């Protein structure tokens, strides 16, 4: 056994050693005996020159097509003479050298990160292989300066597995829609090679924003009776979110009145409210509608809007007159100034609307004056006279100030006594 | 026009005015001319009594049963006497009182808020309701000394509507299920009345829990050639979310080697790992797997484990002899000492497994030593005689040392010159 050292790869004619005289051997006795040299399973490796006795590198010698990924390599000699025939054993170790680079089987890689992932999570990032071992296998991880995500290196000690990608950051789709990383890889056997990676990754779209109206607060006025179907109002509700998670259905709050609920509709899709049933100023003044915007997620989100009408009255009462009191028939004695009737006057309507004036017919004595508001007594104006006219038909009419307006009539026949 | 002002709900026989002396008229005057009074649509709620002329509360006045969610209430009482007939007017006002607490109209409410609700966001929340009107009416709100939620008082501004219940602290189902918040309102006028709200706050189940491994890493050894289906390994995940966001399903990683994939075949469901292909320790001494674990959400989320298998060694290979040299025929001249071939020994197993001894037949002269490492050169020992054997046939035997052991032989025809 004799023991030689060289580096891979070297160049033609290396001089490995002087295998001749290491073996004892003598130059004037090399060519003779048929100084031999053969490998045991490689090849025309390694060649002698018999003049002196030098064994010397022949061909490529690469590594790691020998060894592979074992951590000792040499190439074997057998060495053989003649006359007497004489066999030696010569052993030389090839050394490793960094020819080789840090490779990824990726040189861009399309990662696909949810915008849910919780903190301190980390992802399964692919590490780089190499050929070469030892010092020059010893693999450095680089991450570019990003600061949504960090990098933890492997150690060795277990329950501790995978090259790490850690989250630390909050991540929002809508914010950014892709971060671009870059990962560079140094081995620790000089000269230094490198490996470099773009990582593309793309935040996919989470549930997490609710859909929102553009108006808080939507006040919309609305006459009386109006037909149904009435354009009430149009809402328009926006999201952030995409797909199903960004599609908006509208709908009345689960905490609406019976009555407003049945009152009006809202197309889930348009958005748009409409007069559904009979509108009524005397029976309500006005609606306080809660609208609910919701998406089509797994987990729905909803928004919520304040839509107030109010509710505008039109002069659609007929005023109302009463008889509250009477003396008929009344004397013929009695004198200018005297009650006749007690009048009475309603509108069920507002303002104007409401507001009724009283008149009669001017071919009556009578008088009508106002005691109090709405209020009328009919009052002997003038004298009389029995046997003239023993009767009367006192007709009053009632009209309310509204445009257009409306009018009622009330007659009383007054008999003399 | 009199006016006169009694507070609502009154005692009966409560003072509301001397109405005769009031309206001029004497005591002696009162009776003979029927002194009459009247209420316009309401009915017996006041009356008179004659010999004092005092107008006093006759039933029970309820305010908001006559005027009800109007500001001003007022009773009219028309008066008639006779003789002369004479009519007068006196109106009096129904002055509000707090004997109406403010109601709610569910007295407990099953909220559900999603786990996945932003920060800053409130949730509508119904009010409650007073048949008062005024001060009285003036509603205080009141939210239970609670962490996760806070509440905000509603405005008369515009543009800002709703009562708030808004969300400042994060909330997550897994640690607290449900919250119960309590709603207190009390009215602006005195005497106070109360009204309360048992809110039951269910949070839903978000998909914001990636499932985990109970080990991070998995170590396990596994023999060589051994059966396809073998148990390698079997894998617990677990999630804390629930339904089919706590459901998991079992994988390869997509940056598992090809032939890691076909090697081995990974139940979805039950996550025990078995041999698929052939697995030689020569071809391969470990494997390097990663493993996901996915929910079945809308987005999903996936846990990683990393499961090493280191392949063991058996003696299946058997030993390989080769004769790298010749010298024959050999002279009958030869001496003690001298080379008839060389002979080399491999095995391409590993420790004992490859560890080969090399023995011979006894009944040849030759002699069988060690060079070096699996090496072995054919050494006449003793003296010759052609005449009595001319021929001989060396049978060489390599055995390893496995257990059990793998042979081969070698013969060579070795002819005396
Ligand atoms: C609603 O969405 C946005 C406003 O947020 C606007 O661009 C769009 O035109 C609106 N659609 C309608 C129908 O008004
Ligand atoms: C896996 O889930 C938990 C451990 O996290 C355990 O209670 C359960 O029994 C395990 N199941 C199996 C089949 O090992
Ligand atoms: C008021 O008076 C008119 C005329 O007399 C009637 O036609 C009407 O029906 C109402 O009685
Ligand atoms: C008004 O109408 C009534 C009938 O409703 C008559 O009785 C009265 O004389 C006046 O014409
Ligand atoms: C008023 O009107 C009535 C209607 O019949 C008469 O009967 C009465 O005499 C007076 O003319
Ligand atoms: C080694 O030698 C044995 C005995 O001669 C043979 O049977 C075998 O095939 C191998 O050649
Ligand atoms: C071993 O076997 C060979 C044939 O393979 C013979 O030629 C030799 O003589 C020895 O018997
Ligand atoms: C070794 O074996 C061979 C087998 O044929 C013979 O031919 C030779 O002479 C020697 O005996
Ligand atoms: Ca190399
Ligand atoms: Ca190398
Ligand atoms: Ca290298
Ligand atoms: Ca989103
Ligand atoms: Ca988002
Ligand atoms: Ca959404
Ligand atoms: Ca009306
Ligand atoms: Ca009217
Ligand atoms: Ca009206
Ligand atoms: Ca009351
Ligand atoms: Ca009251
Ligand atoms: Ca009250
Ligand atoms: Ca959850
Ligand atoms: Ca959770
Ligand atoms: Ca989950
Ligand atoms: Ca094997
Ligand atoms: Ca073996
Ligand atoms: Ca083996």
């Amino acid at each position: 056994q004799i023991h030689y050292s060289i580096p891979e790869e070297a160049k033609h004619g290396t001089f490995v050693g002087r295998i001749a005289q290491d073996l004892g051997l003598e130059l004037t006795e090399l060519v003779p005996r048929l100084f031999r040299v053969a490998s045991k399973d490689r090849g025309d490796l390694l060649e002698v020159n018999l003049q002196n006795g030098i064994l010397f590198v022949n061909s490529r010698i690469d590594r790691e097509e020998l060894c592979g990924r074992s951590a000792e390599c040499s190439i074997h000699l057998e060495v053989i003479v003649d006359r007497p025939l004489q066999v030696f054993h010569v052993e030389v170790e090839v050394r490793d050298i960094n020819d080789n680079p840090p490779r990824f089987p990726t040189t861009q890689k399309n990662l696909f990160i949810a915008e849910s992932r919780p903190l301190d999570t980390w992802f399964p990032l692919e590490g780089a292989s190499d050929a070469d071992i030892g010092i020059n296998a010893v693999l450095t991880y680089r991450l570019s300066p990003n600061d949504y995500f960090s990098l933890e290196k492997p150690s060795n000690d277990e329950r501790v597995k995978g090259l790490g990608l850690v989250l630390r950051k909050s991540l929002d789709r809508e914010e950014t829609p892709e971060i671009i990383l870059v990962l560079t890889v140094t081995d620790g056997g000089k000269p230094e090679l490198t490996g470099s990676v773009q990582l593309l990754i793309t935040v996919l779209d989470a549930n997490d924003n609710a859909p929102v109206f553009d108006r808080s607060l939507y006040t919309v006025k609305l006459p009386e009776n109006v037909p149904n179907g009435t354009l009430v109002v149009k809402v328009n509700a926006s999201d952030l979110d995409e797909g199903v998670n960004g599609d908006i259905m509208y709908s009345f709050s689960t905490d609406i009145s019976p009555n407003v609920k049945y009152k009006f509709h809202i197309d889930p899709v348009s958005g748009e409210i409409i007069v559904k049933g009979y509108i009524d100023f005397e029976e309500c003044k006005s609606y306080e509608i809660l609208i609910e915007g919701i998406d089509k997620g797994q987990l729905p989100l909803s928004g919520h809007c304040k839509v107030i009408v109010q509710v505008e009255d039109i002069n659609d009462n007929v005023p109302e007159l009463e008889f509250k009191s009477l003396s008929l028939p009344i004397r013929e004695n009695s004198p200018v100034g005297t009650v006749i009737a007690l009048i009475s006057v309603s509108d069920r309507d507002t303002g104007v609307n409401g507001q009724v004036t009283c008149s009669l017919t001017s071919h009556v004595p009578f008088k009508l004056v106002s005691t109090f508001k709405n209020y009328y007594s009919l009052v002997l104006d003038s004298a009389l006279d029995r046997e003239t006219t023993a009767d009367y038909k006192v007709v009053v009419t009632a009209r309310d100030g509204g445009s257009p307006s409306l009018w009622a009539t009330a007659s009383v026949s007054v008999e003399v006594a």
